[PDB]
């Protein structure tokens, strides 16, 4: 028999480790243990991350017993630069296949695309659930902030890869990432306007959204802009969407102040997939 | 056989008053967020403190799959703050329920010992619909002034558990003082009950439990506890620091859904 599958997924920009944040009291070394606690407490089965240098990935894996990650450095396709690394529970999934492509006219080589200013990488894995055998694609990326044409072109390249990487089969896909611009933009429409993918924010049964997704390390910020998304094939049923606003505290240089674990909030989505019946038709 | 899993919580929802409202922490603004936390964080059954009847009505309306038990501490009916226990109606049946005041005369609305206000403990004998597991759930709010009252109340509560339990027990509440005080010791020093904070397999505690409506506060004091019979397996403990935003007198500021954080505890009873 074919059992339905439940998954908890997330997208979380962990913020690259740098000296400016550290000086402001938002240093990686102070933040990441809290990030790891959130992943554990909020039961992320598999999640896309953005902005991590390799040293940050190693820290996170050390802080996350039972997780591994996939995804290469965007600068040279090896250890250099920020990653779009995907973390997953090794006791829950096997990797059937994994890869990376750059968001450009030449996706196989580290390169800037169209009008973008930095190279940008999408990392992916074809996963298989150890319990139910359910197979799916999980993509993760971080879009360019300057190149509008690049963002739009990127959206369609990702959709082409979603088909290509099925290897002849119709594999359901989950796409996470930092998309840099909000839901009013053309590159957002590029994913959803034809119903190839659905925004979990829009399709969830239950929405818990006390904020948008960027906070700029400001624990008082508010916006309705969402720049971190989880898009899914319409064959998934989206049960619940949450933005996690959890904060820790630091001593004010006893007086304390709220600190955000990263300069984004994680987006957490709970999905169900019915192997027998998962088609939509109107 | 199948074991039983429960998510329980304790949450002081803060009495509705005009001072909080003027400061921008008004009940009408807070409770929709509190209700969302209850739902998003999957509370199966939770103890509340400080609610007047009207606040309980608001909560029941915002939580259509829930009902509550517990009477007002002023008159034993509808008047005064409650120690109301909310529960998912699709997960539990109520076998029996009751309330007692934390005093030398537990049967009637009354102040105890050196306490300055009447304090009530409300309880239910619940039966899980999936497994048939039965247990007691107690919930209270201790006095802020009466030290002897707090200590005596701890033993009275344990006495009532013995009487009624004669059923594994869970006890939630705002105990007003922290883990360094004698009334805390009175609960745990003999192994009758265990502090979820200490016994949990996994601890998520980015703060203590009281915040005074200050989104920047920090303390190692925990004044809200979930104590459980030793027979429970405590899987995980969390203090939920979620915050919403209000327009600053646009510019925004963080707001806490109440002046305490909820304590959420995931339990398993196996065998
Ligand atoms: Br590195
Ligand atoms: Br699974
Ligand atoms: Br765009
Ligand atoms: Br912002
Ligand atoms: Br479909
Ligand atoms: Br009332
Ligand atoms: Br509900
Ligand atoms: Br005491």
């Amino acid at each position: 028999s074919y059992q339905p599958t439940s998954l908890t997924v997330a997208s979380y920009n962990l913020r690259n480790a740098n000296g400016s944040d550290s000086a402001r009291g938002d240093g990686w070394g102070q933040r990441y243990p809290v990030i790891a606690q959130m992943v554990q407490y909020h039961d992320f089965d598999i999640f896309g991350t953005q902005e991590c240098f390799l040293h940050q990935l190693k820290d996170m894996k050390e802080a996350l017993p039972g997780y591994d990650y996939i995804g290469v450095g965007r600068d040279d396709g090896k250890d250099k630069g920020e990653h779009s690394a995907i973390f997953y529970r090794t006791d829950k999934f096997d990797i059937v296949e994994k890869g990376d492509f750059w968001l450009s006219e030449t996706p196989d080589v580290p390169s800037k695309g169209w009008d973008a200013v930095l190279p940008r990488i999408c990392s992916w894995g074809h996963f298989k659930c150890k319990d139910t055998g359910f197979e799916f694609l999980f993509f993760n990326l971080h879009m360019d902030h300057i190149g509008k044409k690049a963002r739009v072109e990127s959206a369609f390249l990702v959709q082409e890869k979603m088909k290509e990487l099925g290897r002849g089969k119709n594999l359901p896909a989950i796409l996470t990432g930092d998309f840099n611009v909000d839901q009013t933009h053309q590159s957002y429409d590029a994913f959803v306007s034809k119903g190839v993918l659905c925004d979990s924010y829009e399709k969830c049964d239950y929405r818990y959204a006390l904020n948008g997704t960027f906070n700029n390390f400001d624990p008082n910020s508010f916006t309705e802009s969402r720049i971190d998304h989880i898009f899914v094939s319409p064959s998934f049923h989206v049960k619940r969407y949450g933005v996690l606003t959890d904060t820790y505290r630091s001593v004010r240089e006893k007086a304390y102040e709220a600190r955000t674990p990263s300069d984004h909030f994680p987006v957490k989505v709970e999905l169900v997939f019915d192997l027998e019946h998962h088609h939509h038709h109107h």
